[PDB]
């Protein structure tokens, strides 16, 4: 699929950085037109077949490919693309309250925080996995808050950049994101489906209940055969006034075998979080 090939500085005009990664960066723009605000999301295109740096065409394609798909109030969504011979621009819903990452270095939640976050995190990701979307990349570095001077902050899923549909209930392909969330059949390279994301969203609960990240070794590859010997406990200094029954939550997400454990809707209607 091709983009628009208009320069995109003759109709937005960019901002404030708001991140950047090994591919991408994301600058803060504004729509000429409508004066409506957006994040401009420059992803460096790969310019030889063979090559390692940029983005494959494919890759692009496939993540613009999800993001036309999801319209949902917990995942970023996708106004517009452009792109010239260096870049793929993805002009995409400005979220502008902070990583959710950066939200936790300032706080450890009391479980009504921890679940008021949480509780979105699962519509989001119900949504995408009722599409058949895993999302690979879940971390608190990828939740955006709307506005984080709020006692209750609204979220939204981000970075598409590892996301695949699931239409034959896996993807063997050699996905791979950041070892301290990965599930443990990323880490043995075995087929992956919408399970990996659940274990992830244990791995965030974890955090967002102890400040403490349960595999977390000295090195990747001590952080690696930690996930695939599922390799953690819930140290009683962090979590002593923590309830059993969310100690129990994330106990049947931190599963090695993908089919033992909770999908998406059993999460939603596990004791801890049904209303
Ligand atoms: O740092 C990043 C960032 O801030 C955002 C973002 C922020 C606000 C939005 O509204 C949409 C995206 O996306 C990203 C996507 C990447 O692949 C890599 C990044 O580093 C960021
Ligand atoms: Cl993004």
């Amino acid at each position: 699929t091709v983009f628009r090939q208009e320069n995109v500085d003759d109709y937005y005009d960019t901002g404030e950085e708001l991140g950047s990664g090994q591919f991408a960066v994301v600058k803060k723009c504004r729509e000429k037109s409508t004066g409506l605000q957006y994040a401009a999301k420059f992803i460096k295109k790969r310019r030889t077949k063979s090559s390692r740096r940029g983005v494959s065409r494919e890759d692009i394609e496939r993540e613009v490919s999800i993001l036309k798909e999801i319209q949902h109030p917990n995942v970023i969504t996708l106004h517009e693309v452009y792109e010239n011979k260096t870049d793929v621009i993805l002009i995409l819903e400005l979220v502008a309250g902070g990583e959710l990452f950066d939200f936790l270095a300032e706080k450890s939640l009391t479980e009504e925080e921890a679940t008021e976050f949480l509780k979105q995190i699962l519509n989001g990701v119900y949504y995408l996995h009722s599409l058949q979307i895993a999302h690979f990349d879940l971390k608190p570095e990828n939740i955006m808050l709307l506005d984080r001077n709020v006692p209750k902050p609204r979220i939204k899923i981000i970075d598409f950049g590892l996301a695949h549909k699931i239409d034959f209930g896996n993807e063997f392909k050699n996905i791979f994101g950041t070892p301290e969330f990965v599930a443990p059949e990323i880490v043995n390279y075995e087929p992956l489906g919408l399970e990996a994301d659940m274990w992830s969203i244990g791995v965030i609960t974890y955090i967002l209940l102890s400040g403490a990240s349960p595999f977390l070794g000295d090195t990747k590859q001590e952080t690696l055969a930690n996930v695939s010997a599922v390799n953690y406990e819930f140290e009683d200094e962090y979590f002593s006034n923590t309830s059993a029954l969310a100690k129990d939550f994330i106990r049947r997400l931190l599963v090695k075998d993908p089919k033992k454990r909770m999908t998406i809707q059993d999460s939603l209607q596990h004791p801890w979080i049904k209303p």
